[PDB]
């Protein structure tokens, strides 16, 4: 036994539960910013970007809040703004306010006709919680929500997160004698990593190698929470991993036992 393996299940899902909280609590204030951008008829850019950058400021976890609508689906007035701050060529309002570079300044979206962000509730109409992605410099993951004006689609309202927030965060987390733990998006890229750095946002499970990774993988994409053993990477020593969805966006938080470890763990069971 064997209670061992049921032990570090109830852990893992725990753990991935915390991380809901923190995950759902982001949408809640994208949906929030476009239930309300719905709601908006005034549709003054500057009361805009006011409680854009206001929810920025009072919301120091988050990367960046933004705003980006559809062809004068705003205010009807596209043309004017062109070129002004905050805009690019298009005039469209798309205004990012973003902690990039410790500096919190506000500037245009990039890409918004190609990526997912944008590109995603688009389509789906619906919300979205990102893929993770590497937007011009740093690797983060959005929490949008479409603007649905009577319909019909006029854009998104969103928030942003970093990765390495994340990683910050879980490589925290420790278990038994050499066990940790990492976040993985639903795709199963890795999110991050106590000892690899370069690992996050640039490998998936697929890299890990073997073949039962690819098996929960599958497990994952489904938001399924299971466990495999595995030689680990940086040396043959097996391992456990117990993977548990992370129920908004369907993320996996994998727990990392060593195998051994647990053996030790049953033995300080014999009196
Ligand atoms: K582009």
């Amino acid at each position: 036994e064997k209670l061992a393996y049921q032990q570090s299940v109830e852990m893992a899902s725990n753990y991935a539960n915390q991380f809901d909280a923190d995950m759902k609590a982001n949408l809640a204030i994208a949906r929030t910013i476009s239930t309300t951008m719905e709601s908006y008829e005034t549709a003054d850019r500057d009361e805009a970007l006011l409680i854009l950058e206001n929810l920025l400021r009072d919301n120091p976890h988050l990367l960046g809040t933004y705003v980006a609508f559809e062809p004068d689906a705003f205010d009807g007035k596209d043309a004017e703004y062109t070129n002004s701050p905050a805009h690019d060529g298009t005039g469209r309002f798309v205004p990012y306010w973003n902690k990039m570079n410790g500096t919190a300044s506000v500037a245009p979206l990039l890409h918004y006709d190609s990526s997912d962000y944008y590109q995603l509730p688009k389509a789906t109409e619906k919300d979205v919680l990102t893929e993770p992605y590497f937007y011009e410099g740093v690797f983060m993951v959005s929490y949008v929500s479409p603007i649905m004006k009577e319909g019909e689609f006029a854009g998104i309202g969103g928030v942003d997160v970093s990765l390495e927030y994340v990683d910050e965060v879980v490589s925290k987390v420790r278990t038994f004698d050499t066990g940790y733990a990492f976040m993985v998006s639903n795709s199963g890229v890795i999110l991050s990593h106590p000892t690899h750095k370069d690992w996050i946002g640039k490998k998936d499970l697929y890299d890990f190698g073997g073949e039962e990774l690819e098996k929960a993988s599958r497990d994952i994409k489904n938001g399924i929470g299971g466990h495999l053993e595995t030689a680990d990477p940086t040396t043959g020593k097996t391992v456990i991993l117990f993977y548990e969805p992370v129920e908004t966006g369907d993320f996996a938080f994998v727990l990392v036992v060593p195998k051994e470890e647990m053996l030790a763990g049953v033995a300080d069971l014999r009196e």
